[PDB]
């Protein structure tokens, strides 16, 4: 009962680094918003930089109030508990271009490459600025998102936005169990544990050798992918076929040759026929760090459901979010493996949006990106 | 703590009448889906009737399993508590036309009139068939909706669908408190209490005098309105101005001349100037049964958030749902008062979708609409 109620009844840890929204338990709901600087503030790099400073300071001041007290009285969230409300601010490479700070762009903020399976909509890609807003309650989330967007109106425009969800802690039979996605799969098993030195090695940017790039010291890079799931096709597969696509069992989450969710995926194991226990094209084989020269990431994603598009196909799937110190040793080589080496999951998924954001560490009395912008 | 956990941890009352989804505590989430019979089943009224019988029986059988056991293993909801999952089935007047049952249409199923403030999109209006799916958890809801839509694929097509939300019970400081909407207003105060004879008088269809219409005995009629809120304009009003628009206080929900949420709205009360305490154009004045020759309804609505449309304006608002025994003595005269007599709330709202559905009573070993269709 205590763990069923904790997420909805407690505030987030506002001191979590680099910013709230990476460590700790992930709340049940997310709103991911990508913003562009308004066309009216782009006369020159100076007017763009002043706009960026205005909105980043405004968001930081409001985030501090939201973390400490919640959405104000007179909002949709009046009368509700803090529900683990957390606000994360991210900066796109395009922001640095727009404000005349190209020489401050770290190598890790390089644009993501195209991949062979991309079906990306340009209006769902990129963005100068990111807000990731999380909460255990949708009304707390809605009230915070409304306030934060209102603070941005004169300097920015919403480029794209997506709401996502997981199960709520209150509805979990076992509150410590790994969540499932819309394909019914246990989702998150192989993430590095947060109390582990592997977590910081995976998530935190490498200390800059160029002081122009040191504004990202202690920060992390977020890759977002909007991945539609082909759920009608997936529904046609029986359970053994679904498990062959993934490499893990649907009921237990165990690797196909194991017995428990936490048993290791043994990529060298062979069955009685001499063929691999984990199929050659199984998702967990091709995504494994062992298949990618050690590339690793922290996946903290959400499901989304946008209803039905005009052609009648369901638009629902995975709001994929991966955290790493450098996309070149995380998302990028792994996604190249999935795209080029024939991940069986490619038959049931479509990457339709994409963005990369730099998420700097919080600093006392300073707003995210201040030492970049000012 | 017990009331914070009850909605997420308990099944719905599957024996609630006319069907689940009207009485009891309303779950935090809803998915409203409107379906049309597929164009391929409309050769004649006989092929349409056979399609209707197929999908209604399929939905009823699946609803029985969902109410008793929840979404199956191998779905997104595996490992979750029942979360008050409830499924309601409704029938549109257009269904009765399509299956050759025009003489079975009760007078109360007459099409809603146009109102002077309508801004309705035709693709967001009407429908042959309704599913209202509710749950306290979004993954339980998503899994049930997926199964129910899958059961409908060969006979129907989704016409429109909208997901809605309230606060979760787990996040309520006071779990018995009335919910708020996206304008921050306390929403639901004047509803008839469920343990009250007024509730059944308000919600339940009047016993038919024509046996051809008796299939709706014990049922209710649902009016759905998709009402966009002009939240950016609303944000410009100070609190006294917001309260003047509504007629009730933002902090307490009391009528302007009262002290407590439950104090009566005294429409005859005058201030020291001789003017009404409750303004002449306040929403709660024009919506009051006293202003409408006793017309009354049971409002069981949800908030929605569909992001931003192509013109950049936020598409969020109220998924209005009103239950009554006859729209002519419920929704219709009240909406005519709001539209024609200048409700101040008209300045901040836009009705963009609309539907009327007949929701018949459940019967032992029979599916909703069986005695109409067979
Ligand atoms: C909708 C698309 C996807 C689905 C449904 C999906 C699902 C899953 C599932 C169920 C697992 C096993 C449990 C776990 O360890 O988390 C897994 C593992 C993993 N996935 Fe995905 N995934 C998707 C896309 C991606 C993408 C785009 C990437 C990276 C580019 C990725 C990287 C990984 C990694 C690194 C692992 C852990 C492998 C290991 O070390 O054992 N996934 N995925
Ligand atoms: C987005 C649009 C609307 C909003 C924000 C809104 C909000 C409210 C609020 C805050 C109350 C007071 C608390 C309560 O008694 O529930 C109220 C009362 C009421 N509303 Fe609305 N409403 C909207 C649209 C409508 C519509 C379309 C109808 C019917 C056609 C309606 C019918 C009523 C009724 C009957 C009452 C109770 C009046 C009484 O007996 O005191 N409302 N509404």
């Amino acid at each position: 009962a205590e763990e069923r109620l904790r997420m909805a009844g407690q505030p987030a840890d506002a001191a979590a680094t680099p910013q709230p929204g990476i460590t700790g338990r992930a709340p049940a709901f997310v709103h991911v918003l990508s913003f562009d600087l308004a066309d009216t503030v782009r006369e020159n790099t100076g007017t763009a930089r002043e706009a960026a400073a205005t909105v980043l300071r405004s968001w930081a001041e409001l985030a501090t109030r939201l973390h400490e007290d919640g959405p104000a009285e007179g909002t949709a969230a009046t009368g509700l508990l803090p529900a683990s409300l957390m606000v994360t601010v991210g900066l796109g490479g395009s922001l640095l271009q727009a404000i005349g700070a190209a020489d401050r762009r770290p190598d890790a903020l390089a644009d993501l490459p195209e991949f062979s399976t991309d079906e990306l909509r340009p209006r769902w890609c990129g963005g100068d600025l990111l807000l990731q807003i999380g909460a255990e309650d949708p009304m707390v989330l809605a009230a915070a998102a409304d306030e934060l967007v209102a603070a941005s109106t004169r300097t920015t425009t919403v480029r794209w936005a997506l709401r996502g969800f997981r199960h709520t802690a209150a509805a979990a039979r076992n509150p410590d169990a790994t969540p499932r996605n819309l394909m019914g799969q246990i989702d998150g098993t192989a993430n590095p544990a947060q109390d582990h030195a592997l977590f910081d090695r995976t998530v935190t940017a490498r200390e800059a050798r160029d002081p122009a790039h040191a504004w990202m010291d202690g920060g992390s890079y977020l890759v977002i992918r909007r991945i539609r799931m082909l759920l009608d096709e997936w529904r046609g597969l029986d359970v053994p076929a679904r498990e062959r696509v993934l490499g893990r069992r649907l009921d237990t989450g165990a690797p196909l040759g194991g017995r428990k969710e936490t048993d290791p995926v043994v990529l060298t194991a062979r069955d009685a026929s001499g063929r691999p226990v984990i199929p050659e094209d199984a998702h967990v084989r091709l995504a494994n760090p062992e298949s990618n020269l050690g590339a690793r990431m922290f996946r903290r994603g959400y499901s989304y459901d946008e209803g039905w598009r005009d052609d009648g196909v369901r638009d629902a799937g995975l709001l994929f979010m991966a955290w790493q110190g450098d996309p070149a040793t995380g998302f990028v080589p792994v996604q190249r493996s999935l795209a080029d080496r024939g991940d069986a999951l490619n038959r049931y998924t479509r990457h339709e949006g994409s963005a990369l954001f730099a998420v700097p560490a919080a600093a006392r009395g300073r707003y995210p990106g201040q030492d970049l912008v000012e």
